[PDB]
């Protein structure tokens, strides 16, 4: 026999409500820091849809060698620029696990939104070591799903959030954002957004750099998500500057801390691995803005894939596929 | 609304039983020898299991303008070497195709057999091309579920064919392969015996070392060397003529034979079964020696099948939609 658990999106939802995505992605954090995980070359079919939009499959396979025992699994994630046009979300598309023993696909799960959970997962734990000690308001440029699932774990993980600072050049979509016990503040500029608060979480989908150091107040943070919109002088001025993985941030050098690491030194204090296995001194914010500049890892998806299919099989969620059917 | 077509092994079968995956084939090999898909590299993670067998997974993308249009997709075939040992199937996975316009996903497949079908197919153009005219033997080294897929092929391509030299590292194994009705079973005790008692043979094993050498062939042979690994290195170099599916596939994965002696030097390579196809080279049917036929195995026949496949779905109003958002 040959057989499928199927995760749709609301189930995978019902199942990060239900488990501790933050501990999932320190657990994965600290496999990697040891070499205990494995993220290969990606699968990536480029192609122009009849709309003369880039559109794009990556097939990301991923293992973990971890704290439970060994994960194995892909994330699928298809884009197209022009799906937005027509009233889509540009990200789609799938995760599996595979059998450790047989190698077989065992978990089939919806993973846009797992993609999403998984980012806003990785700022709360950088958060939790890196930001302020008892933060109040969090700021946010781009109020899109990434800042709904940011705000969703703002209300688990850091409940003295009351205030949510926005800015959206979209400006309707900044006045439809409604956060999740979080009073919404919608901002006529970046840099006021910016002001409002201690902690940034950049979520924009811009080429060109325009946060510079003099909007941040003494003792800030930003997540850098979107990796695009803060100037060199932000990296070079930080009083400190934590990525997850400093290969992949080299790797990819039309994103600016790749840019700056072509050019010369750069003061990267270490990764947030390094904080969780002690081998690097965490840094919070007292002068200055201390920066988390994550790539993001498909391993981190693989692991928290494999937290949210236990909890579907221990809380009898989602269904079996009979793959051969007789 | 995420609506996703979803198709069973049997959905797949029954919706097959009505294609020509020769013709299929055929079409995205000439499709490929024309610069009219996209072939990228494979995702590859290999790793080890509890009892030390080797388990692979491959996620295998390709893009084929043609017959209905711009097609996009992925094979995403999952193996273990102990799968066979606790009576599974080694090879097992899912097949999708994405919506030209979004990117989404919008067809899923399970794809072990459809996976199987297609590299059968392939060999039996590569046989209708390059083979000796109206062989009546064919000679499998493994049998396993390729050797049966390429048996029910055979029955409909190569009639002609009525004699089955079998071999199996496990004999019950090849005790228990019937082929076709149409096929009489000669089990062999060695590899070497199976080769000698025709002059085609597909090699359909797990193996990593090579062990055939170029004196087991009967002047005027024929090997399809599906699996890879089983040919030695003077086969390639005495080879009467060598065609490959994608030079460059097979360059970028030295981990097979013909890979690691391209990057050693020269190789006697003839062309591609898409250039036999096009016109871009001469077919070389055996005569003095041995014909190789090497291929890697590439996505696109994947995506060129499946969407066939999912077509005869969508118009006998076969397979399940999924919602992959729910309530």
């Amino acid at each position: 026999s040959e057989e499928l658990l199927f995760l749709d999106r609301e189930t995978v939802r019902a199942c990060v409500a239900g488990v501790d995505p933050v501990e999932v992605v320190e657990s994965v954090l600290r496999s990697h820091a040891a070499g205990r995980t494995t993220l290969p070359a990606e699968g990536y079919l480029p192609w122009e849809n009849d709309q003369g939009a880039y559109c794009r499959s990556i097939a990301m396979l991923g293992a973990v060698d971890g704290e439970r025992g060994p994960t194995y699994g892909i994330k699928l994630i298809n884009a197209a620029v022009s799906n937005p046009s027509i009233g889509l979300d540009r990200a789609g598309g799938c995760g599996f696990l595979f059998d450790p023993r047989t190698a077989r696909p065992v978990v089939l799960a919806e993973a846009a939104y797992l993609s999403g959970l998984r980012t806003a997962a990785y700022t709360m734990a950088s958060l939790r070591h890196l930001g302020p000690v008892g933060f109040d308001a969090v700021s946010f440029i781009g109020t899109g799903a990434q800042a709904r699932v940011h705000a969703a774990l703002l209300a688990r993980y850091f409940p003295a959030v009351r205030d949510l600072h926005v800015f959206d050049t979209e400006r309707s979509r900044a006045e439809a954002f409604t956060g999740a016990g979080h009073t919404v503040h919608v901002h006529d500029t970046a840099e006021a957004a910016v002001r409002a608060s201690h902690v940034l979480v950049t979520l924009t989908t811009v080429d060109d750099g325009y946060i510079p150091h003099d909007w941040f107040r003494p003792g800030s943070f930003v997540a850098h998500v979107s990796l695009d919109d803060l100037l060199p002088e932000v990296f070079f001025k930080s009083e400190a500057l934590f990525v997850d993985d400093l290969e992949l941030i080299r790797e990819n050098p039309r994103r600016v801390l790749g840019a700056l690491l072509a050019d010369g030194d750069v003061p990267v204090t270490g990764s947030l691995g390094g904080v969780l296995t002690g081998a690097v001194a965490p840094v919070r914010p007292r002068d200055g803005v201390v920066v988390s500049n994550p790539f993001g890892m498909a391993v981190l998806d693989v692991g928290l894939l494999a937290e949210v299919a236990a909890h579907a099989r221990s809380a009898g969620l989602g269904t079996t596929l009979d793959l051969l059917g007789a």
